[PDB]
Order: structure tokens, then C-alpha cells, then sequence
């Protein structure tokens, strides 16, 4: 599923990631806009030989089992491909878990890259929310 931005950001906000670990709702739009295109079905292969997956770019090498990322974990117990469903709900819970980790949205290199800093209400500009 390619989501609107809006649609987007009232399914994130019914799964409560507005403000979650201070993290305001155009901070999460922001992110799914640079790694996925707000597309569920995305997925890109890193240096590393793992693969990041669905709408927040989820890594093999920590957070979802693939079945070919050697010396990995799976630390949200979710097979990788459950991340690329129409239905964002396991990304966003795997996604609490990684923000939670210690190093805040750093965790997602684009966000630090293209969204930090910036004025991300931006991303929620319109929507009726
Ligand atoms: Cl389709
Ligand atoms: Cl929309
Ligand atoms: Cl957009
Ligand atoms: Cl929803
Ligand atoms: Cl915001
Ligand atoms: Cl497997
Ligand atoms: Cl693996
Ligand atoms: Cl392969
Ligand atoms: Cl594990
Ligand atoms: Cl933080
Ligand atoms: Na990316
Ligand atoms: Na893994």
C-alpha cells in the first residue's frame, strides 16, 4: 500500500507514536516519507548485507528475522515480510522499540540526515487530525 501523507499520519496517531519518546507526529511522516515513499511494500538492501523493510525501513540485522542476515537478531520476534503489510501495525510497534533503544530517531539514518533540525509539522500540515 502507498499511503497519503495525511492517512499516513492519522494511522500513526491511532497507534499513539504522536510524542512517543518526545518524538512529535511529523517527526514519524517525515521519516516513512525518506525511507519508503510512504510505500508499506518497500525494501533496500544495506552495505551490510542486511535488508531494511516496510513503510520505517526496518533492519534484518537487529529487529526482524529474513532468513539470510548472517549474525543477526530478531529482536521484534516478527518475520521481516510481516513489515510490508497494508496494515502498519507491527512496524509500529517494532518501531517503539527501536526509539527506545538509547539513541532516540538517530536509529533511522535519514531521519537524522534529512528531517533533525527541520520543521517537521511541516509533514502534517492540512491534516485533520
Ligand atoms: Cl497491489
Ligand atoms: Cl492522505
Ligand atoms: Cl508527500
Ligand atoms: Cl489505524
Ligand atoms: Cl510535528
Ligand atoms: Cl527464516
Ligand atoms: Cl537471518
Ligand atoms: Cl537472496
Ligand atoms: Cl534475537
Ligand atoms: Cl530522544
Ligand atoms: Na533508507
Ligand atoms: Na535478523
Amino acid at each position: 500500500k502507498v499511503f497519503g501523507r495525511c492517512e499516513l499520519a492519522a494511522a500513526m496517531k491511532r497507534h499513539g507514536l504522536d510524542n512517543y519518546r518526545g518524538y512529535s507526529l511529523g517527526n514519524w511522516v517525515c521519516a516513512a516519507k525518506f525511507e519508503s515513499n510512504f510505500n508499506t511494500q518497500a525494501t533496500n538492501r544495506n552495505t551490510d548485507g542486511s535488508t531494511d523493510y516496510g513503510i520505517l525501513q526496518i533492519n534484518s540485522r537487529w529487529w526482524c528475522n529474513d532468513g539470510r542476515t548472517p549474525g543477526s537478531r530478531n529482536l521484534c520476534n516478527i518475520p521481516c515480510s510481516a513489515l510490508l503489510s497494508s496494515d502498519i501495525t507491527a512496524s509500529v510497534n517494532c518501531a517503539k522499540k527501536i526509539v527506545s533503544d538509547g539513541n532516540g530517531m538517530n536509529a533511522w539514518v535519514a531521519w537524522r540526515n534529512r528531517c533533525k533540525g527541520t520543521d517537521v509539522q511541516a509533514w502534517i500540515r492540512g491534516c485533520r487530525l
